[PDB]
């Protein structure tokens, strides 16, 4: 059974799909359509930035850009007639999961992602970052210093953590003293932490009146780690929780395993979730690679 896996960050690079946009006609018309749909809230050109002519450090541009190229790739996979048995996202990418699984309208999804990116840009800037840790969740908890929270869990030993930059630096220093493999991510906000508990009102106000219909394709949410079979349950509050609550990506993958789902596709411009799922199962296929946007 085929599961469309939608990641978040780590798949962006200069010139998202310039070659892909030039060669693929269906992707080009689809991305033009989304740019038209995203027009009421942009202050730049989608086609310009996706071709590698804007600012990749601008979060409220890259995140809608990532969403738009994700929709384009999903349309491309639809062209070759790939029927997704299940669709699951990863944090921000979960919005795309809501968009294509029939649980949300494309215009509503574009509106939601635009508002979320704008809010996190106006607020989250300069408040933390991600540290990737190749250690188990229990080991991380043992190593957990104050001010640090596990951003997400993706496997037996794949844990991403987030928090205040000072606490992250202290934890990384102790890790280096212990000499264990840990890396930093060049992002200026600690999402899915206590910081998310600061902009609740604005997010609630923005994501209002969304036509959350029933998912055409079953959606296994990691916020509940559960299948969604209802219309309207996945609300703006749910997206706030997703931005707030941690992602049990490893638990989600394990749940999808015994449910007969084997063929897993990481739709992205660069493989990021290929290995933290392949080490669990080995059945993970990427879509594109960094600087490899060619056909």
């Amino acid at each position: 059974k085929v599961v469309w896996v939608f990641p978040g960050q780590g798949t962006q690079w200069a010139g998202m799909g310039r070659e892909l946009l030039a060669e693929s006609p269906v992707f080009a018309e689809r991305i033009a359509e989304c740019a038209a749909a995203l027009a009421p809230w942009i202050d730049w050109s989608l086609v310009d930035v996706l071709r590698g002519e804007g600012d990749l450090g601008r979060v409220d541009v890259l995140q809608p850009a990532c969403f738009a190229v994700m929709v384009g790739l999903a349309a491309v996979w639809e062209s070759v007639g790939v029927r997704p048995d299940a669709v699951v996202g990863h944090s921000q990418g979960e919005i795309a999961a809501a968009c294509v699984s029939g649980a949300l309208s494309l215009e509503d999804a574009a509106k939601v992602v635009a508002l979320r990116s704008q809010a996190i840009a106006a607020e989250l800037s300069g408040r933390g970052g991600m540290a990737s840790v190749a250690l188990g969740e229990d080991d991380v908890v043992s190593r957990l210093v104050d001010g640090v929270e596990v951003a997400a869990v993706n496997g037996p030993s794949s844990v991403v953590i987030a928090g205040d930059a000072h606490a992250l630096d202290a934890t990384l220093e102790i890790l280096s003293g212990e000499g264990i493999r840990v890396r930093r991510v060049a992002v200026d906000y600690a999402s899915h932490t206590r910081h998310v508990e600061d902009i609740r009102d604005t997010l609630a106000e923005t994501l209002a009146g969304i036509s959350a219909q029933a998912p055409a394709v079953p959606f296994y949410s990691t916020v509940t780690s559960e299948w969604v079979r209802d219309a309207g349950v996945l609300d703006g509050g749910y997206w706030y929780r997703n931005l707030r609550n941690q992602v049990r990506f490893g638990a989600a993958a394990t749940a999808l395993l015994e449910q007969g789902h084997t063929v897993f596709v990481e739709v992205s411009a660069h493989p990021v979730t290929v290995q933290p799922l392949s080490e669990l199962t080995g059945d993970a296929i990427g879509t594109l690679r960094r600087e490899d946007g060619g056909l």
